[PDB]
């Protein structure tokens, strides 16, 4: 398991939790020295549980499945959470079984259903460690609209923090102060997927991308990643997910 506690936090000690997150979940081989997440892992040990704790020292625990770090559900005392999807319902088989009840949030966890629910694109919902501790109280005591923003605060501070070192990085210089996350920062977020597959087929292609994948740069403008010699590659992303998952 991994843990993190609000009451205390600092950017070094966000940075220690994220790094512990990333070292949690299994690789038996890196790409250009990057981590490759399993194709697959048999029954409860495909999950890892990641205890939060806000400003007041209550706590969820969210599970995380290890091969795509997405998030399944969390514990709220003795009531557990998952989302609306295969998935989800699977990962229910194998976490919280002593929870007193089960509660299937009307929605997925895609961004895109998440949003809807939430009533805002999360362009506009601030993130950073105050609106983590915000989430963590939301979650705490169900109410879905709210949950879903809380959702998309939970998701992007810890598993996009774990995936990419700039949004780790983003959510430091808001450990005290939330913002909305930069377009870098979204940009990211959706291409996670597409970067990680081009990273896996450019070995056979002397680190060069069969397609290339467009972003957002920390400047706020369009930039075209090519091969494993950008940045992005070598300094930013952390974790790949298996194209057998893509
Ligand atoms: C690879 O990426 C670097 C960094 O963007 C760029 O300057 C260079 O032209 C690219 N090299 C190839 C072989 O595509
Ligand atoms: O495809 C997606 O996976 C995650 C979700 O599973 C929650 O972690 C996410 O936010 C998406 O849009």
């Amino acid at each position: 398991d991994v843990s993190f506690r609000l009451s205390g936090a600092d950017p070094s000690s966000y940075g220690m939790f994220i790094k512990d997150l990333r070292n949690a979940l299994p690789h038996t081989e890196k790409v250009y020295n990057i981590p490759l997440l399993l194709p697959s892992v048999s029954g409860a040990g495909r999950y890892l549980l990641m205890h939060l704790f806000n400003y007041d020292g209550n706590t969820i625990t969210v599970a995380v499945d290890v091969t795509n770090v997405y998030i399944m559900g969390y514990l709220a005392l003795t009531t557990s959470y998952f989302f609306n999807e295969p998935a989800a319902d699977l990962a229910s088989q194998y976490v919280f079984r002593s929870a007193r009840r089960k509660i299937t949030l009307p929605y997925s966890g895609n961004y895109e259903r998440l949003q809807i629910a939430a009533g805002k694109p999360r362009e506009k919902i601030p993130i950073g460690l105050p609106a983590l501790d915000t989430a963590i109280s939301t979650l705490l005591h169900y109410d879905s609209t709210a949950a879903a923003g809380a959702l998309l605060v939970l998701i992007q501070t810890t598993a996009e923090a774990a995936r990419f070192k700039y949004i780790e990085q983003q959510i430091q210089e808001r450990a005290y102060r939330d913002e909305v996350p930069s377009s870098a920062t979204i940009s990211l977020e959706n291409s996670w997927s597409g970067l990680s597959k081009q990273i896996q087929l450019a070995q056979g292609n002397n680190g060069v991308f069969r397609t290339p994948t467009v972003l957002v740069d920390s400047k706020g403008n369009r930039v075209q990643i090519t091969n494993v010699t950008s940045n992005v590659v070598t300094s930013n992303i952390q974790l790949l997910l298996n194209t057998k998952n893509i």
